[PDB]
């Protein structure tokens, strides 16, 4: 029931908002018998198969359907037609990797560690549900309001490449686990941390896995205290056993989102807060009502 088969006469795409590798619509959801047009999401992926990718694509989707987490984007509805289309909750302000990109000089301490426990909090929940993102990355992270972060585009890879947050086990082998997502989480925080840069900017996807094997890792963020940065280098260790938990993750980041400048040294820090629980209150009950924003 989580999961809504849709007419192709019951949404119209209307602007395009972004494209990757699996385009992403601005759409409208016109209900049967109703004068209203809601506003949706409706990411559309390349050819399909009816003789095949129809199962396995809604099978698939109803596992997506599933997520009920604050901080995981679910998959609301599908549309199987020549191509493939998955319609979910519009989100205004788009990816947390523009996000903090257009805001370098507004991004406080608090809200950074804040959205790392946000997504350990998201990615733990997949978890515990025994899902492997496979492609988690900063611009796979939405962002609902700045207050509240999601995780999107779950279970896409699997169903249908991102060297430079993968982890070695699965750059070379194939490898996808919980570990591995630790590994691409770990360079999520990386972009948060340096407002957006790129990984590893101008070498080959193709030799990133030859500066791995040798110990080249992401530098540490001019921000990042070795707190942070150690927690960062754990993530990428060659052991995936070695490397933290998603569940230790949100402890650490929430014991040093409870003191924020003591590991994050932005300038004019003390003047980049959260929201007073005013604002806080009127952005949840026009934008975010949802149970444990
Ligand atoms: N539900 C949504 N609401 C608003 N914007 C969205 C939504 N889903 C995706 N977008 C944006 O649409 C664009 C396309 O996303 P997508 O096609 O998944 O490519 P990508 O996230 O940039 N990289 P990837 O997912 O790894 O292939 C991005 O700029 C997203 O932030
Ligand atoms: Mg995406």
């Amino acid at each position: 029931a989580l999961l809504r088969i849709l007419k192709e006469t019951e949404f119209k795409k209307i602007k395009v908002l972004g494209s990757g590798a699996f385009t992403v619509y601005k759409g409208l959801w016109i209900p049967e018998g109703e004068k209203v047009k809601i506003p949706v999401a409706i990411k559309e992926l390349r050819e399909a198969t009816s003789p095949k990718a129809n199962k396995e694509i809604l099978d698939e989707a109803y596992v997506m359907a599933s997520v009920d987490n604050p901080h995981v984007c679910r998959l609301l509805g599908i549309c199987l037609t020549s191509t493939v289309q998955l319609i979910m909750q519009l989100m205004p302000f788009g990816c947390l990797l523009d996000y903090v990109r257009e805001h370098k000089d507004n991004i406080g301490s608090q809200y950074l560690l804040n959205w790392c426990v946000q997504i350990a909090k998201g990615m733990n929940y997949l978890e515990d549900r025994r899902l492997v993102h496979r492609d988690l990355a900063a611009r796979n992270v939405l962002v609902k309001t700045p207050q509240h972060v999601k995780i999107t585009d779950f279970g896409l890879a699997k169903l249908l490449v991102p060297i430079k947050w993968m982890a070695l086990e699965s750059i070379l082998h194939r490898i996808y686990t919980h570990q591995s997502d630790v590994w691409s989480y770990g360079v999520t925080v990386w972009e948060l941390m340096t407002f957006g840069s790129k990984p590893y900017d101008g070498i080959p996807a193709s030799e990133i896995s030859s500066i791995l094997e040798k110990g080249e890792r992401l530098p540490q963020p001019p921000i990042c205290t070795i707190d942070v940065y150690m927690i960062m280098r754990k993530c990428w260790m060659i052991d995936a056993d070695s490397r933290p938990k998603f569940r230790e993750l949100i402890i650490e980041f929430s014991k040093m989102a409870r003191d924020p400048q003591r590991y994050l040294v932005i300038q004019g820090d003390e003047r980049m807060h959260l929201p007073s629980p005013t604002d806080s209150n009127f952005y949840r009950a026009l934008m975010d009502e949802e149970d444990m924003d």
